[PDB]
């Protein structure tokens, strides 16, 4: 192995003069705006088929081999919809079937208007706690039993409509990368504290307590407060009930996870629970006997279309717009994993348009805001579902028990329903070991995952959410504020430079600094880069031309007085012994030390790190050569470049050479538009690696 | 000119072993808390004259050169001072003597305290717009004319002292670089706002009309309305009295400018239009003939200590923070102008201990918040200050106001005040001017601007400076979100590689990709980083691996079936068109086609890319290696990490040679916590150019 190159020193510009370029296009704006005002039927064909993706999918549906694997998943998923519904609209505090029309009209929107092939349309724990936080706010604001569930239902539905208008519009202005903008160490965090809102939220139904419709922020303290200061008042029977439903499900459902080879298909605990206790409920008559809360009688069939209500959607704004973004982030990494791994497209906008559809439908029919649950939508993959038609079958079985087997659940206690949902709270749960694993791995990653935490504990879900964004993109900050700069050495008397600091044996041409900032350089750097670049090199260049500045003012004055006589040689120090008078400058003339040194007048150069005439006496310096390594600098901005331009001019105004290696054309092309290169700051000083700049350095002290 | 390099290709673990490293001596957190407790009594005092910072400068005082200059300059401040503050007080909506007490308290206690030698602390008119917008809110917040203004008094009070205590705690804990979370963009759009809020403030006094105390959000559009639907009103006298001074100021003050040549000393226009038109009130009785505002009658003295009110400070607390942190940014700018100006040290803690300890102390005697006015530190610094003792003698100026000839201003009208406030926004009003300059150089900074100043009027001072920030932090995502990730090639046959697109002739070598990503790969980096690479080499590894895996599962069953034999020379087709037959793999078994291929079952090897038996068909790939450049990547974060394992997992089972070249040692020492080496994904994958990566292929493929 061995590395032999041969070729010419390069300076940025040479190498483009050497080489042709090709020819390149703006890609005008106006051009984008062009390209958009296409109306070609082909391109009209895609649009609508990307609108309404279910003309692509279902016409190519595979009948024999996905019919019944789509019927049964759905059957499946069916049924945990009823009772996730039914729990999730408890979380909303609003009556039970509530919860049923969210799991049926999203997903019949879904079925047109998704790319998704395998989440499950509808309610999940932590929208349906933040949709019941929007209400009680809503409600609180809204100027002056079965009124207050009215009133909690009607805000509900205009929380619900509000939430799928962001949605709809942020689809048709194609901004479904939003996502992006939420670390993973963000979302666990998040997820970590919304699993601690949920146990708490469920604990007024394990115990059968009342308490009051608290709002955020601290809503969990307050909700934590509620429930133990009247802990006497907890029936048993719900407790006792709940406590053994809770145990057994989470046995046997450790059982399937640990027994999936040996058992031929899972076993349905949430399901077989549900039936015995309701059954246990009705045939011991827990209502009358114990005075357990029970699900209840719910009148079959639809609600009329309800008008959403104006003064609920300015109340409510701000909570809606966190409820249209969880709502689509949890949609679309749950649709993620499973896109993934089946190897087919998930188009984001198409989401957020399908999600918001979905969503407005379902508060104008009274249901609540509701994505995907992640335990529905495993069960709909689990379980064989193919396709979209799988939700559609399970939105069938919703719209029965809805229609005509309702009355079969109103024996269902409450404390049971919450149970089930304690039950899935463990993946959740489990999700604190992280703060460990981030520990080691990432400390800003581990910041971020306590920051999210504790923000969504103090604050709500909602608020909390808001700041743990805010503070996770002031980590990036945080990472490039204080960048470990460094000054380089060459290693092995070839063309490698490294960490001057790192090892032995390293070699610095005489008078030459390479200096390395290895972040980009903006606003919240340059100070921090101007204070480590002025302690690599020793001096700061504007205290060395202030000083010569003086120094050549003195000269100046005894040179017009006499006692000093300019000479084709150097100097004459007609008088020793001189004078010893500082000019004393005034605030309003102290800053002509500033301006670059023009000795013209002198016919000869004055050698400012040599004696000079009659004791005047500036700081000598060795350095000659400044190279920037730029390669890590991925970006500059306006006061990077400012802050930059002043460094360089100073090295230049005291004939120090300043070279930039390492930068890409993209970036030079950049560095253009800022006003960058004038006079005493040209192109010249980019170079292509160190060692071009090192080599041309050295041939001109040849 | 000739770049000549022989060398050994270098893989970042062989350069390591052939190079010894240094000592690496890690720094112990506690061993930093041994160094920051050694208590030695040199450093007590240091840390003493740190705090005490009048004991070092002082004692240092060159009376023969300065103390005529600071005797001006502080005369000259002292003036200027008595009238900004009782303008400033017109600002607050309190009475204007506690403006005088405000110029007063915060100068004392930073001759003791500062750092700087050149800033006039005091009042300024962001910060009192901003107090007497925290003290309306506190005023409304709290539960049940004289009274009025004694009620807005204890709130101006309260809000300094909280303001300062919120100051003081930022100092003592080291945090004063907050300073570098505002870029010039930003305040450059604030501060535009800013005197855009200033403006229709002094719109009530010009015209003389009575104005609510309009609150935040969009503050400055409710006064507007309020101003306009009463012009009617408008006392005349007043109005014209302050277009004449304000015209004549103006005018004036562009002379003093353009002839500084010829001028020895500044026109002092403002001072000569206070005294004239305090004059002609009194002398022409101008509040009892025209019934103008007068400045009035102020009680000489100044008022007992107060108790600050822990029910204003529950209220104001985020407008407390707001004040705090605008108050520290105006001073430390200017003083941070005079100090590179001058050539001395700005400690921004010691700033930030001062100015608290001064905002507290004017608090519990009655003044309100102050950091520093530009216009009056410029005068300060113009009229030839050299130290804080010229700040000592414009105090004793307001003192001689405040106790003994304070009657002098009492027939000022307010007309003028405002009229001379109006004349000090110019500067800041032209920085509309940014906005066309910005567009050209940086779209992102611009965007900074803009939206600063949107929010900054909408929203007010101090929320819209706080969604200022978070818009500014977003940015710096939007800079990194799409980055321009490029496809390299070589250019001249030697180790120079550039941009695919750029140039012409240049040259691949045959199954080698180069890819390069300028910017750090984080969260919110990496899918996008995945799509471009994916796009770059022309496949996604993980359909390749799949692909390969159902045609390996066909041959296995084929081969069970019998009706394939295996031969070193390949495989035996017994029977030739075999039934296809594609497994369906449901749901639960399709994961194991994403996994390693491991056919050493068989004898010899699948070529892959070759032809494989019976018609069974897997896409083929060229590719054989490839270069990851990644010397733009500043920074990695976990979900960077995880995503770039999953990438190079997926082309290492593919079998592709992946290789990471052009970063530092500490990033292979980051990548080393992340627990991202295994076996599959080795440290070898790191070389240290483009060319050692691409010569070291060369030599493998010999
Ligand atoms: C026939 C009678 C109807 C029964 C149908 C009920 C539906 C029964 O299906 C449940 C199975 O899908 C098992 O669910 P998983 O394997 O996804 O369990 C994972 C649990 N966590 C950890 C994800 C929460
Ligand atoms: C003795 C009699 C009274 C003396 C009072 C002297 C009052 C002080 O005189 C002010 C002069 O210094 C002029 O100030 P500048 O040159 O800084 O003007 C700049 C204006 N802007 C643009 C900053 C607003
Ligand atoms: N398989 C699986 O994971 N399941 C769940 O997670 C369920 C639930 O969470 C809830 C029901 C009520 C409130 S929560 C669930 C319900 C049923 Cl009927 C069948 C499976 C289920
Ligand atoms: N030189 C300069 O810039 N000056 C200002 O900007 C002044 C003011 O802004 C105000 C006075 C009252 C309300 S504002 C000012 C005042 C005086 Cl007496 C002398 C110079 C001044
Ligand atoms: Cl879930
Ligand atoms: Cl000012």
């Amino acid at each position: 192995n061995q590395y032999i190159v041969a070729r010419p020193v390069y300076s940025t510009n040479a190498f483009e003069e050497n080489h042709k370029k090709t020819g390149r296009h703006h890609k005008t704006f106006l051009d984008h705006l062009k390209v958009c005002c296409s109306c070609s039927p082909q391109k009209a064909k895609r649009i609508v088929l990307s609108l309404f993706p279910i003309a692509s999918w279902l016409p190519a549906y595979r009948l024999k081999e996905w019919l019944l694997s789509d019927i049964v998943s759905g059957i499946s998923t069916g049924i945990v919809a009823v009772l996730q519904g039914l729990a999730f609209a408890l979380l909303v505090d609003i009556p039970p079937v509530y919860g049923l029309y969210a799991s049926f009209f999203p997903a019949i929107i879904y079925l047109f208007f998704g790319t998704s092939r395998h989440i499950s349309v509808g309610p999940f724990p932590i929208l349906s706690m933040m949709v019941g936080l929007a209400v009680s706010g809503a409600v609180s604001k809204a100027v002056p039993l079965l009124d207050d569930e009215r009133v909690r239902v009607a805000a509900a539905a205009s929380v619900t409509v509000l939430s799928g208008i962001i949605q709809l519009a942020f689809g048709i202005l194609r901004i479904g990368f939003v996502v992006i903008y939420l670390s993973e160490s963000l979302i666990s965090g998040f997820t970590t504290a919304a699993a601690v809102h949920v146990l708490v939220s469920q604990l007024k139904f394990i115990f059968q307590l009342t308490v009051p419709s608290h709002t955020d922020p601290v809503s969990i303290f307050k909700v934590l407060y509620s429930v133990f200061s009247q802990i006497e008042k907890t029936n048993i029977a719900d407790l006792v009930t709940a406590l053994i439903v809770l145990l057994v499900v989470s046995i046997v459902k450790e059982i399937n996870q640990r027994f999936k080879d040996k058992l031929p298909v899972p076993i349905p605990i949430e399901f077989i629970m549900t039936v015995i206790a309701a059954g246990v409920s009705y045939g011991c008559d827990f209502k009358n006997r114990f005075k357990v809360a029970v699900v209840g009688d719910m009148n079959p069939g639809f609600q009329p279309p309800i008008t959403p209500d104006v003064e609920t959607f300015q109340n409510t704004v701000g909570d809606c717009f966190g409820i249209a973004m969880v709502a689509f982030a949890v949609a679309f990494s749950v649709a993620s994993v499973y896109s993934l791994k089946y190897d087919y497209p998930l188009d984001g906008n198409q989401e957020l348009i399908a999600l918001g559809l979905g969503n407005i439908v379902c508060g104008v029919f009274r249901g609540f805001a509701g994505s995907t649950a992640l335990s529905r939508s495993a069960v709909q993959e689990s379980t064989g579902g193919k396709t979209q038609i799988a939700g559609l079958i399970g939105a069938i079985i919703v719209l029965i028990v809805v229609l005509a087997i309702g009355f079969l659940l109103a024996p269902l206690q409450k404390s049971v329903l919450a149970a089930l949902a304690l039950g899935n709270l463990k993946g959740m749960l489990m999700q604190f070991a992280e703060i460990g694993r981030l520990w080691r791995k990432d400390k800003y990653d581990c910041l971020i995952w306590i920051m999210t935490f504790i923000f969504t504990i103090v604050l709500g879900l909602g608020l909390g959410l808001a700041a743990s964004v805010a503070f996770q993109l002031l980590t990036i900050v945080f990472r490039t504020q204080f960048p470990k700069c460094s000054t380089l050495a060459n290693i092995g008397r070839t063309n490698i430079y490294k960490n001057k600091k790192d090892y032995y044996d390293m070699y610095e041409p005489e008078g030459v600094k390479i200096f390395r900032c290895p972040s980009p350089i903006y606003f919240a750097n340059i100070g921090f880069f101007r204070r480590k670049l002025i302690d690599a090199v020793g001096f700061s260049p504007l205290r060395i031309l202030r000083k010569r500045n003086k120094a050549l003012r003195k000269i100046r004055k005894l040179q017009k007085q006499g006692l000093l006589q300019v000479t084709p040689k150097g100097f004459i120090c007609t008088v020793d012994t001189i004078k010893d008078s500082d000019e004393e400058l005034d605030n309003n003339q102290i800053e002509v030390l500033d301006q670059p040194i023009n000795t013209t007048d002198l016919p000869f150069h004055i050698d400012w790190n040599d004696d000079l005439p009659l004791n005047i006496e500036v700081p000598k310096i060795s350095l000659h050569s400044l190279i920037l390594d730029f390669s890590a600098v991925s970006f500059l901005d306006v006061s990077s470049v400012r802050g930059l331009k002043s460094i360089l001019q100073e090295f230049i105004r005291i004939k120090v050479d300043v070279y930039i290696v390492g930068t890409d054309d993209d970036f030079i092309e950049k560095l253009n538009r800022y006003e960058f290169f004038d006079g005493e700051v040209k192109s010249s000083i980019f170079f292509l690696t160190i060692h071009d700049a090192v080599l041309h350095i050295l041939m001109k002290k040849d």
